[PDB]
């Protein structure tokens, strides 16, 4: 048994099935008052509906889709017709992750992908059909978010305006990332003060729009 397991199940007994909003609470109620996991978190996720809300992405790719609760989180909010695409390299996280949009209704506007982020980025276009992406939620291993960067630049799949929204920019920290986002000419940056989930650590996102080269 996993605490990956564990989450799953404690919301198949207790949210509302086809209710993503309930989904995100009970998934909250558990790391409340049980084991503590690494979701975006209640507090962090006010600031991720914001971004999506304000910009109406047809498109957005997530990077690290854990449990699946940013997946719900964002894909509740999007238009009809927008689309969600997440890459999981992890195959048990990415069962839990398919299980959760399942229950939450929203199996239907979101594609897990199989595998590393820097593997399935150079197949989007081809493979995927996708043109650019309107929004990337950046959540995987921190030493990752500057060189998955990088590749999705160097791919074409940024355009102007696309939003690039990063979590745990303070703790654990991406540091690197943020030297390169806030220096480059390419993004302008908005940084949001917020704090880690289910505590009062202070964390916060970067939001990235990209400019063009
Ligand atoms: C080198 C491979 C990079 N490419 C990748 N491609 C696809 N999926 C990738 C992935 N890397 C990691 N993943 C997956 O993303 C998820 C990983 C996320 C890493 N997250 C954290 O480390 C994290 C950690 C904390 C944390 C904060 C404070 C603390 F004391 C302890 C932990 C808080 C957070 O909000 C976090 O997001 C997993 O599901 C993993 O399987
Ligand atoms: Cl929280
Ligand atoms: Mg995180």
């Amino acid at each position: 048994d996993t605490k990956e397991q564990r989450i799953l199940r404690y919301v198949q007994q207790n949210a509302k099935p086809g209710d993503p909003q309930s989904v995100l609470e009970a998934i909250d109620t558990y790391c409340t008052q049980k084991e503590w996991a690494m979701n975006v978190g209640d507090a962090k996720g006010q600031i991720m509906d914001a971004v999506i809300r304000e910009y109406s992405p047809s498109l957005v790719l997530e990077l690290g889709a854990y449990c699946g609760y940013s997946a719900v989180r964002m894909a509740r909010l999007l238009q009809p017709g927008a689309r969600l695409l997440t890459m999981e390299m992890n195959p048990d996280y990415a069962a839990i992750t398919q299980q959760m949009l399942n229950f939450a209704g929203l199996q239907d506007k979101v594609t897990i992908l199989n595998g590393a982020s820097q593997d399935l980025i150079p197949q989007l276009k081809k493979k995927y059909d996708v043109d650019t992406l309107d929004m990337v939620f950046l959540d995987h291993w921190k030493d990752r978010y500057l060189p998955d960067t990088l590749l999705l630049e160097k791919c074409g799949l940024l355009r102007k305006g696309t939003v690039l929204l990063a979590d745990n920019v303070i703790v654990p920290g991406t540091p690197d990332f943020l030297a390169y986002v806030r220096g480059s000419s390419s993004f302008e940056c908005t940084h949001y003060s917020s704090y880690l989930e289910y505590m009062k650590v202070v964390d916060g996102l970067e939001k990235a729009i990209y400019q063009g080269p």
